[PDB]
């Protein structure tokens, strides 16, 4: 269905943001989310209509010829459920929010026309004063977080039609149980001039490693404990422009289409990473230019004020560590250091993205370099 044709495009539209995400800056720690952000920017041209619904989804490697209005939005319509289903495998959660201004006229054109099935929340509080306006909009990222993080803008100023914004998050488990006191404190390496005090992980064990080659690199498909897809990528020696590089959808599609075990020393690194980002950088640099800006109209909520598009802003906060202890919290075979070409430390600068089981679609999309920036 989709998952044949939109999953494939969602691992591009992410995929064509990256390579230019680069061109910004370096020591970067990244973390982008393709899921939750064209989930959530892809659901305005379901109501916004002209140009738009053109522009804000064909450069997310659409082209509305061979793949109609139809497959695409039943795209998500199906990539919400069939993602989302009861399980005791985990929570991989994340949601959007348009707090508009008191005082104009609305109709639905383009809100009730997001209202479908993935009904919104369109509310209307007053943007008049920029102090309740910059905390009402920053809290809503914090029913989702929890705890997470939640300034997304601290900044208003008083000439925003309205805004809108988003809160993936997640808490990490995983099929193979790293030790959790067994967490041997190493140093890692970025360039050529530093010794940074990673935390860091192990476990020996004939892991889902299985060695690629057209990219330069060592994967690692550590399967989640229950449907998230996890893909590493360590280079080979600190080559690190080619793994990252070479990366149209089929590439990974054949990996995670293998069962292969490998004896090693697996020895990973223990982290949190918080990737946010104002959707422009590469949005209105790779293709989605105009809504937000004050050159097009991006009515279809009222029929009285012409309307832009504020401070659209995603989301972001990865975890790594060791969650995952329900009754039978193992690491079955904790006796055997079998390992033929081994010792997989993560002593190194690296890059990955994790998919998901059900729908199959790179939801965060990051890596981890220089731990200490902030």
């Amino acid at each position: 269905p989709t998952f044949n044709k939109i999953t494939p495009n969602l691992a591009e539209f992410a995929f064509s943001l990256y390579r230019q995400l680069a061109h910004q800056s370096n020591s970067t720690n990244i973390l982008f989310s393709p899921v939750s952000i064209a989930a959530a920017f892809a659901m305005l041209s379901l109501g916004a209509k002209g140009d738009t619904h053109d522009e804000i989804l064909e450069g997310l490697n659409f082209n509305l010829t061979e793949i109609p209005e139809a497959q695409i939005h039943e795209g998500f319509q199906e990539l919400l459920r069939t993602l989302n289903q009861p399980d005791s495998q985990l929570q991989l959660t994340t949601g959007n929010g348009l707090f508009l201004s008191e005082g104009l006229k609305l109709v639905d054109k383009f809100l009730e026309d997001v209202k479908k099935l993935y009904h919104s929340e369109a509310f209307t509080v007053n943007f008049g004063d920029t102090e309740e306006a910059k905390k009402q909009i920053n809290d809503y990222v914090e029913k989702g977080t929890q705890g997470k993080i939640v300034d997304l803008v601290k900044e208003l100023d008083r000439d925003t039609v309205f805004a809108l914004v988003n809160y993936i998050f997640f808490k990490g488990k995983w099929e193979r149980p790293f030790e959790v006191k067994d967490t041997e404190e190493e140093d890692f390496h970025v360039d050529q001039v530093t010794t940074v005090k990673v935390p860091m992980m192990k476990r020996l064990g004939m892991f889902n490693i299985q060695h690629c080659k057209k990219l330069s690199s060592w994967v690692l498909l550590m399967k989640y404990l229950g449907n998230a897809t996890a893909i590493f990528f360590l280079p080979d020696e600190g080559k690190l422009q080619h793994l990252e590089n070479e990366l149209t959808h089929d590439i990974i599609t054949k990996f995670l289409e293998n069962e292969d075990r490998r004896s090693a020393s697996l020895h990973l690194p223990k982290l949190s990473i918080t990737g946010t980002y104002d959707l422009k950088s590469v949005l209105g640099q790779l293709g989605i230019t105009k809504v937000f800006s004050n050159g097009a109209d991006l009515s279809g909520v009222t029929e009285e004020a012409p309307l832009k598009l504020s401070k659209a802003v995603h989301k972001a906060v990865l975890t790594i560590d060791e969650k995952g202890t329900e009754a039978a919290g193992a690491m079955f075979l904790e006796a055997i250091p079998m390992s033929i070409p081994p010792e997989v430390k993560f002593n190194k600068p690296f890059v990955f993205l994790i998919i998901e089981q059900n729908t199959k679609a790179p939801l965060f999309m990051g890596r981890v370099v220089n731990p200490t920036q902030k």
